[PDB]
């Protein structure tokens, strides 16, 4: 009585979508954060059953250690923050081994500290998953079981190999943590692909008129003679994958899972098409493209039947993910 939840970097766009359904359900959480400042900011959205400490280098052995001692009413661990960064100087140090060492000091600190607590999430991605050529084959299917092949060599030669293989190799640390230390909580993991939706508070929405759906404020700033951007995948609504992370340490049957979360394909033109007739006025200083030219019945489903068996709900669709955001944005 009750149940408090700890959410490690809770200012993030997917973080305070996890924050709003779980305090929706009577939990309360603990959330960490950079600076008192966006803990203060956080509280007068959220109210009473959200509190917070600060945490502000993630990676650093024993950062979580006073926060959680200071909070043995902490039952339940979703860490849902990544690495904030720019500077491609040195992809090891500033990317692959903060990601790694990070996540190995986090599970230390629950095991060390928070032994109270009996389920940890922990927040992945599909890039663990696969590498970029694979993520737009029509012959690829990808399922709960999927490891990218990509090396520790090549993921420290580029900015997007090295955030694939960040993902990569701190998830199978993850994993490899509860195999060798054997704690007393269950893991499992919840792994997006392109994430659309709107945000948690209109508050948030700042600076004005910015989407973080990504995907989605690069084609508005689109002029009417650009193309239309040749991004492609898979997409899955910020509000599902909040969903996921919340049956991934309430339901018996996440524990030890990995969960696919992706629904179905789109590309730029997906995307335009869609913007275009829910926000007309949007269309005159946007491209056209070949509205409907875009055919994915060639690409062979994903296997997440696992995941959606677990899950029990439906996802939102594309339309409606995009138009969420960008009404939202237009308030």
């Amino acid at each position: 009585m009750t149940t408090s939840v700890f959410v490690s970097g809770a200012t993030g766009y997917l973080a305070q979508q996890i924050i709003a359904l779980v305090l929706s359900k009577g939990y309360k959480v603990v959330g960490s954060v950079r600076s008192e400042e966006k803990g203060a900011n956080l509280k007068k959205l959220y109210g009473d059953d959200f509190s917070y400490e600060v945490v502000k280098v993630l990676e650093q052995k024993g950062a979580f250690d006073e926060a959680l001692k200071k909070h043995p009413e902490v039952t339940i661990f979703l860490h849902t923050a990544s690495p904030v960064t720019f500077e491609v100087e040195d992809t090891e140090k500033e990317i692959l081994i903060p990601a790694i060492n990070g996540t190995k000091y986090v599970l230390q600190s629950i095991k060390d500290v928070a032994p109270q607590i009996t389920r940890v999430v922990y927040t992945s991605s599909v890039v663990a998953m696969s590498v970029p050529e694979e993520l737009g084959s029509p012959d690829v299917v990808l399922s709960e079981a999927s490891w990218s092949s990509l090396s520790y060599e090549q993921s420290k030669t580029h900015g997007v190999l090295a955030y694939f293989g960040s993902k990569q190799f701190a998830e199978r640390a993850a994993w490899e943590f509860v195999e060798q230390e054997k704690p007393n909580f269950a893991l499992s993991t919840v792994n997006p692909v392109y994430i659309f939706g709107p945000q948690a508070k209109d508050e948030e929405v700042k600076g004005t008129l910015n989407l973080s759906a990504e995907m989605v404020n690069s084609v508005l700033k689109l002029n009417k003679d650009d193309d239309v951007p040749a991004t492609t995948g898979t997409f899955i609504d910020v509000r599902d994958v909040a969903k996921a992370h919340l049956a991934a340490f309430e339901k018996d049957e996440a524990k030890g899972e990995r969960l696919l979360l992706s629904n179905t394909r789109f590309n730029g033109q997906t995307l335009l098409d869609v913007v275009r007739k829910n926000f007309p006025q949007l269309a005159d200083k946007l491209p056209v493209g070949k509205p409907h030219s875009d055919d994915f019945s060639a690409f062979k489903e994903w296997n997440d039947k696992k995941t959606k068996k677990i899950l029990g709900f439906e996802y939102f669709d594309f339309e409606t993910s995009v138009v969420d955001s960008i009404k939202q944005v237009l308030k």
